[PDB]
This record gives C-alpha cells, structure tokens and sequence, in this order.
C-alpha cells in the first residue's frame, strides 16, 4: 500500500520522518524496505538486527541460505530478497563501514542501488555501527537517489540536527 504519513518533504523525491523503521514498515506496508546490510548478510546488529527480529529471524534464515550458494555482496552493492512480513521486497544495501576503514566514497554506489525501485522505506546509509557522518549521508542520498525515498530516523536529536542542517 506505500501509505507513508507525516513525512517532511526535503526535495522533490526525498522525505524524512522521526520514526522507528520497523513501526513504519508495519504502518506503511511498503513495496520495498531497505536493509542496512553487511556483505555477509549477518543481521545481528544495527537496523539489520531490528528488521530481522521483526521477521522472527526469517530474514536471517533466508540470508544464510542465500550466502552459502551465491557468495557475499560487495561494499556499495545490493541484493533483493523477501520483505517477509515487513514489505514485498527487502533491498539489502551495503554502505561503507568507515568504523572499519572502508572508503566513504562507496556511499554513492550504495545509494545508486535505490534507483532500481520507484519508492522505498529506508534508513540513512552508513549510520550507527557503520560510523559515517549522518549529515554527509543525507547529502549523498539527496544528490544520488532519483526515485522516491522515505527516510526513517529514530533518534529525535539526530533527526532535528539533520533537518536543521538540510534547511541551512
Ligand atoms: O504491490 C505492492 O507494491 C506491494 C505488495 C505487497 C506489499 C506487502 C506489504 C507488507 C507485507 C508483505 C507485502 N507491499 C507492496
């Protein structure tokens, strides 16, 4: 149904809300939810752990089966697997982990995976355990994504700083 409500429109195609991405997935019933994936699709932490727990581990079971046959993703890459109970599809997208020395330039590649989907529910890529500056990640999103992206930021403080920064 893609029933997004209460988003702030930043550009013609990028929207943002102070919300929990799992609660958004349940309310919105999106065609695609984006996962903040790692190359091995091990969803023990971060946004990935929240999405996987909300699927009662079905996302991890499917991901383990996928990797054993198909091999790992690349940093800046993506795969499309089931959305389970959250969405029709899950776009697993690997942003660079700058906490572990990966090149922040790969964030552009990472957001280019969104352009194969008309409308997405997504977290801010490379945030949290991935260690990137969130203000920078929002700029790369706005500059790179051409399809409609609905960004869920749960931390109110961070949401307020992102919005303030974007409106400067
Ligand atoms: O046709 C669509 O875009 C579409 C279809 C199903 C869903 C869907 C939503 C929640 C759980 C499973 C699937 N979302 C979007």
């Amino acid at each position: 149904v893609n029933s997004f409500s209460g988003y702030l429109k930043l550009t013609d195609n990028v929207y943002i809300k102070n919300a929990d991405i799992v609660e958004e997935a349940k309310k919105v019933k999106p065609t695609v939810v984006v996962n903040a994936a790692n190359v091995y699709l091990k969803h023990g932490g971060g946004v990935a752990g929240a999405l996987n727990k909300a699927t009662n581990n079905a996302m991890q079971v499917e991901s383990d089966d996928y990797i054993a046959t198909n091999g790992p993703l690349k940093v800046g890459g993506s795969c499309v697997l089931s959305g389970h109970n959250l969405a029709k599809h899950c776009l697993h997208v690997v942003g660079p982990n700058v906490n572990k020395g990966e090149d922040i330039q790969l964030l552009k590649s990472a957001y280019e995976n969104f352009n194969q989907h008309e409308v997405l529910l997504a977290p801010l890529l490379s945030a949290g355990i991935f260690g990137a500056d969130p203000i920078h990640s929002l700029r790369v999103c706005v500059d790179t994504v051409r399809t409609n992206v609905y960004l869920a930021v749960f931390d109110k403080n961070l949401y307020d700083k992102l919005v303030s920064s974007f409106l400067e």
